[PDB]
């Protein structure tokens, strides 16, 4: 990878130009090309391209995926003096800490909130169960109650989790890597509620990120579930919008997974020296954040000096309310598998393709398995077994036939 550039990948829903403004200031001072890019599904791409001349120097993602990448030795260790570490809240350092080493620089705390249209809904609903009633209402008025991305379990998870669904059990400060609360009763109850919305045409399993965004912005649905990055496009559509706590289900709080947006450094990179300089000296400063937060919000930020300001903004105050009630994502390498399972479990359940009981039954077993790396060789084994057992039945039958034809 050409030394004396910085190539940065960051997800497209994020303030990608805000950050590219920061790579200008850097270029001004250092005279270094900073190239911000946003390829679709970077979380999946990075590991394929890492150790190559087309790897990124820096990669932005929530902390969850980084332990994955860390295990595979794709991230360089970051070694910043404690004076610096004191600039940002510790718990953010905690998120990017794997086998006691730091692997990314924390940037932003992200939690989904309930974004609602203050016109169509003067009062937004305090509970999930209120919502079918509020669709009857707005179905009539040509509108819809609620629309959020079903195609990512990030958004579906707060509901599942709400009656004590969990990914991997935390006990003795470690994650019990074979104990998984996807197919537990409250998780089952969570998903069953959501399928019942789809069953009763109160929501539509088609719904992708784009559509949900269109609908709320174009004033067609009273509610979405999203994070602060979404906020900038809704300002634009001048939709009078509030940003509140997600509603209780079975009178328990919605428990979103809380990502920490984090900037890891490609262990392949020659510019690890520069990468650190950029992130510490330019991005993680009240200037370089304000540069992004203006483009598309970071929501709540790792950097304390700035977050002190942003906290007053009662949207970011509501974002932290949701987080407080939710849970920080594990950063274990198993999360990749867990995510895949639940994506599919929720798809299948909402498409009808599988019962709720059946979908989570699988996600359980598949998440506990640890890796999506075995699906091919597994499915091949499974056929091999199926085809054998069929052969066995076939033989039972030729034998029983052959015995009837000797009794004659
Ligand atoms: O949907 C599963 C998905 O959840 C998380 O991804 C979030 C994350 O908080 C942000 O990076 C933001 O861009 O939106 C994403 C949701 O689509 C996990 O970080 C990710 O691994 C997982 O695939």
């Amino acid at each position: 990878i050409e030394e004396g550039k910085l190539v940065i990948w960051i997800n497209g829903d994020k303030g990608y130009n805000g950050l590219a403004e920061v790579g200008k200031k850097f270029e001004k001072d250092t005279g270094i090309k900073v190239t911000v890019e946003h390829p679709d599904k970077l979380e999946e791409k990075f590991p394929q391209v890492a150790a190559t001349g087309d790897g990124p120097d820096i990669i932005f993602w929530a902390h969850d995926r980084f332990g994955g990448y860390a295990q595979s030795g794709l991230l360089a260790e970051i070694t910043p003096d404690k004076a610096f570490q004191d600039k940002l809240y510790p718990f953010t350092w905690d998120a990017v800490r794997y086998n006691g080493k730091l692997i990314a620089y924390p940037i932003a705390v992200e939690a989904l909130s309930l974004i609602y249209n203050k016109d169509l809904l003067p009062n937004p609903p305090k509970t999930w169960e209120e919502i079918p009633a509020l669709d009857k209402e707005l179905k009539a008025k040509g509108k819809s109650a609620l629309m959020f991305n079903l195609q990512e379990p990030y958004f579906t998870w707060p509901l599942i989790a709400a009656d004590g669904g969990y990914a991997f059990k935390y006990e003795n400060g470690k994650y019990d890597i074979k104990d998984v609360g996807v197919d537990n009763a409250g998780a089952k109850a969570g998903l069953t509620f959501l399928v019942d919305l789809i069953k009763n045409k109160h929501m539509n399993a088609d719904t992708d990120y784009s559509i949900a965004e269109a609908a709320f912005n174009k004033g067609e649905t009273a509610m979405t579930i999203n994070g602060p990055w979404a906020w900038s496009n809704i300002d634009t559509s001048k939709v009078n919008y509030g940003v509140t706590v997600l509603p209780t289900f079975k009178g328990q709080p919605s428990k979103p997974f809380v990502g920490v947006l984090s900037a890891g450094i490609n262990a392949a990179s020659p510019n690890k020296e520069l990468a650190k300089e950029f992130l510490e000296n330019y991005l993680l400063t009240d200037e370089g954040l304000e540069a992004v937060n203006k483009d598309k919000p970071l929501g709540a930020v790792a950097l304390k000096s700035y977050e002190e300001e942003l906290a007053k903004d009662p949207r970011i105050a509501a974002t932290m309310e949701n987080a407080q009630k939710g849970e920080i994502m594990p950063n274990i390498p198993q999360m990749s598998a867990f995510w895949y399972a639940v994506r599919t479990a929720v798809i299948n359940a909402a498409s009808g393709r599988q019962t709720v009981d059946a979908a989570l039954a699988a996600a359980q077993t598949n998440a506990a398995a640890g890796s999506e790396n075995l699906y091919f060789q597994g499915m091949a084994t499974l056929e091999k077994l199926m085809k054998a057992f069929e052969s066995l039945k076939s033989f039972q039958q030729q034998q029983q036939q052959q015995q009837q034809q000797q009794q004659q």
